[PDB]
RNA sequence: ACC
C-alpha cells in the first residue's frame, strides 16, 4: 500500500512568463466569437490537481492477471533489441527539449559537442555503477487550452509532467529507445492501437465488429492513470524489458533506470525547490508511453479474463481502451462490465467514469474520438473517424505573440478530413485566411506523437486522398449525432452555423478556382460539397505518389 | 516532458 505522492508545500512553479491572450485575435475572430472561453491550463492549478491525483493505492492481483502477464513476458522473449549508441541518442533528442542543469541544450546534444557528450558519458556510466540512488525530477505544469465546461467545473486544473536532467533523458534512450520502438507491437499485435491511421482504426474497429455474432462493445480510460500505476507495476514493466533479448549492458542501465526514475523520485520545482516525493509513473520519462500502454493492456486483459469477456478484441493506446466482444445478453454484459470494472479497480485502474456496453459503434467514444457514419459518392454508406469539435475550436483560437493557431487549424483538418466540421468550418476558415494573407504556397507543420511533418498546404488534396481516401470529399447525409454535436459546438463557441460556413465556402472556392494551378485543384476538391451542381471528382495521380506510413505509426 |  502506498501514496501516489508526498508533498513539501512549496509550490509548483511556472518556467517563465505564462502567454498572455490579446484584446484581438486577428486570426480567429471570424471563426468564432466567445474568445472569454478558451483558456490555457497554467501553473496556478496545479495544486489542484496535485490534491486530485494523491492517494494511497492498494493493489491486489489474482490468477487472471498472473496468466496475462506470463503469457506477454513470453511474447517479449521474441523480441530482440540493442543499445543505441550514445551519439544516436543524442540525435533522437527533439529541437527545443529543456536544457541541461549541466551547462548546455539541445542545441549542443543533437550536434555532438564534445562537453554535452562528455556530460552524457559520465551520466551512463554512473547508471551503470550506481544502481539505487534516486535521480532527481523536475515537476511542472502542462500548458494546454480548452473551452470553458460550466456541467464539469469551468476551468480544468493543469496536468502534471514529471522528467529527469536532459543529461538522463538521452541515456533513457540509449537503454530503451529500440524497445519502445518493437516490444509495444511484439506484445500487443494487432491490439496496439499506436499503429493505424485514423481511416485504419476505423476499418479494424468495423472488422472486429462483423466478426462477432452479436457485437457488445465498450470503452474504458483509467482516472489518472499515471498516479494509479504502483511501484510494482513500475518494476513488472521492467520484468517485461528485461524478459527480450539485451546486451547485458542495457539490461544494467533498464535496472537502474526502474530502480532510479521510473519506481519514483524526489521531485523539485522549477526554482530549485523540494516538492515531493513520487511512487507512480512520472509521465516524461521515455517509458511513459509503451510502459502506459502495456500495463493498460495487461490489466484489461486480465480483467476481461475476471468479467468472462467473451472472444475479445482489444484495441489500446496508453490507458485508453476499447474492447469488443460477443453479447452475453444485455443483463450479463452489464454484469459482465462491472465485474470489469471491479478487476480494473483491484488491478489499481479505476475507472474515470464506469463503462457501459454498447450495441452501436457510433455511441463508443474512446482517445478522444468515435466512429461515424455518411454517404459516400455512390450513396453507399462510408464511416469515418470523428470527435467532439469543441476542443479543436478552441485550440484553433489560441493566439498569443508566442503562438500561431494555424498549425493547429492544419493538424485537424489532416487527421479529421472526411468531417462536416472540418469541411465546412475549418477547411474554409484555412484558406480564406492564407489566402488573404497570400502564404498559401508557404509549408506548415504538422505535429503528431511528437513528431513534425513539413507541409504544403496545396497538395492537401493529394494527401487527404492518400490518407482518407477519395471519398472523403463527397461525404454526405452525416448522422444525427454528428450533426447535433457539431451544430451545438459552434452555438457554445459564438461561431457561425454551418449554413452561414456554407455560404463563405462558395466565395473561397471561386476565389481559389480563379487562382488556377494547385489553388484550383483544392477548390474543385476540397469544397465540391459548397455547389448545387456537384463536379465529377477523379483520382489525383500525386495521391499514387505519396508515403505517409510513418505520420500515424 | 516523453511517444
Ligand atoms: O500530456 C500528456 C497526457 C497524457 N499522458 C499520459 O497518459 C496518461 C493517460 O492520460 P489521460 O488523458 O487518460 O489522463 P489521466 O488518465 O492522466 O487523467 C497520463 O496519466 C499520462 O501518463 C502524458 O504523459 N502526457
Ligand atoms: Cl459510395
Ligand atoms: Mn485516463
Ligand atoms: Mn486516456
Amino acid at each position: 500500500s502506498s501514496m501516489s505522492y508526498s508533498w513539501t508545500g512549496a509550490l509548483i512553479t511556472p518556467c517563465g512568463p505564462e502567454e498572455e491572450k490579446l484584446p484581438i485575435n486577428p486570426l480567429s475572430n471570424s471563426l468564432l466569437r466567445y474568445h472569454n472561453k478558451v483558456y490555457c491550463t497554467t501553473s496556478k492549478s496545479a495544486s489542484q490537481r496535485a490534491k486530485k491525483v494523491t492517494f494511497d493505492r492498494t493493489q491486489v492481483l489474482d490468477a487472471h492477471y498472473d496468466s496475462v502477464l506470463k503469457d506477454i513476458k513470453l511474447a517479449a522473449s521474441k523480441v530482440s533489441a540493442r543499445l543505441l549508441t550514445l551519439q544516436q541518442a543524442c540525435q533522437l533528442t527533439p529541437p527545443h527539449s529543456a536544457r541541461s542543469k549541466y551547462g548546455f541544450g539541445a542545441k549542443e546534444v543533437r550536434s555532438l559537442s564534445g562537453r554535452a557528450v562528455n556530460h552524457i558519458k559520465s551520466v551512463w556510466k554512473d547508471l551503470l555503477e550506481d544502481p539505487q540512488t534516486p535521480i532527481p525530477t523536475t515537476i511542472m505544469a502542462k500548458n494546454e487550452v480548452f473551452c470553458v465546461d460550466p456541467a464539469k467545473g469551468g476551468k480544468k486544473p493543469a496536468r502534471l509532467i514529471v522528467y529527469p536532467d536532459l543529461g538522463v533523458r538521452v541515456c533513457e534512450k540509449m537503454a530503451l529507445y529500440d524497445i519502445t520502438q518493437k516490444l509495444p507491437q511484439a506484445v500487443m499485435g494487432a491490439s496496439y492501437g499506436f499503429q493505424y491511421s485514423p481511416a485504419q482504426r476505423v476499418e479494424y474497429l468495423l472488422k472486429a465488429w462483423a466478426e462477432k455474432k452479436d457485437p457488445m462493445g465498450f470503452s474504458y480510460d483509467t482516472r489518472h492513470f499515471d498516479s494509479t500505476v504502483t511501484e510494482r507495476d513500475i518494476r513488472t514493466e521492467e520484468s517485461i524489458y528485461q524478459a527480450c533479448s539485451l546486451p547485458e549492458e542495457a539490461r544494467t542501465a533498464i535496472h537502474s533506470l526502474t530502480e532510479r526514475l521510473y519506481v519514483g523520485g524526489p521531485m523539485f520545482n522549477s526554482k530549485g525547490q523540494t516538492c515531493g516525493y513520487r511512487r507512480c509513473r512520472a509521465s516524461g520519462v521515455l517509458t511513459t508511453s509503451m510502459g502506459n500502454t502495456i500495463t493498460c493492456y495487461v490489466k484489461a486483459l486480465a480483467a476481461c479474463k475476471a468479467a468472462g469477456i467473451v472472444a475479445p478484441t482489444m484495441l489500446v493506446c496508453g490507458d485508453d481502451l476499447i474492447v469488443i466482444s460477443e453479447s452475453q445478453g444485455t443483463e450479463e454484459d452489464e454484469r459482465n462490465l462491472r465485474a470489469f470494472t471491479e478487476a480494473m479497480t483491484r488491478y489499481s485502474a479505476p475507472p474515470g467514469d464506469p463503462p457501459r456496453p454498447e450495441y452501436d459503434l457510433e455511441l463508443i467514444t474512446s482517445c478522444s474520438s468515435n466512429v461515424s457514419v455518411a454517404l459516400g459518392p455512390r450513396g453507399r454508406r462510408r464511416y469515418y473517424l470523428t470527435r467532439d469539435p469543441t476542443t479543436p475550436l478552441a485550440r484553433a483560437a489560441w493566439e498569443t505573440v508566442r503562438h500561431s493557431p494555424i498549425n493547429s487549424w492544419l493538424g485537424n483538418i489532416i487527421q479529421y478530413a472526411p468531417t462536416i466540421w472540418v469541411r465546412m468550418v475549418l477547411m474554409t476558415h484555412f484558406f480564406s485566411i492564407l489566402m488573404v494573407q497570400d502564404t498559401l504556397d508557404q509549408n506548415l507543420n504538422f505535429e503528431m506523437y511528437g513528431s513534425v511533418y513539413s507541409v504544403n498546404p496545396l497538395d492537401l488534396p493529394a494527401i487527404i486522398e492518400r490518407l482518407h481516401g477519395l471519398d472523403a470529399f463527397s461525404m454526405h447525409t452525416y448522422s444525427h449525432h454528428e450533426l447535433t454535436r457539431v451544430a451545438s459546438a459552434l452555438r457554445k463557441l459564438g461561431a457561425p452555423p454551418l449554413r452561414v460556413w456554407k455560404s463563405r465556402a462558395r466565395a473561397v472556392r471561386a476565389s481559389l478556382i480563379s487562382r488556377g494551378g494547385k489553388a484550383a485543384v483544392c477548390g474543385r476538391y476540397l469544397f465540391n460539397w459548397a455547389v448545387k451542381t456537384k463536379l465529377k471528382l477523379t483520382p489525383l495521380p500525386e495521391a499514387r505518389l505519396l508515403d505517409l506510413s510513418s505520420w500515424f505509426t
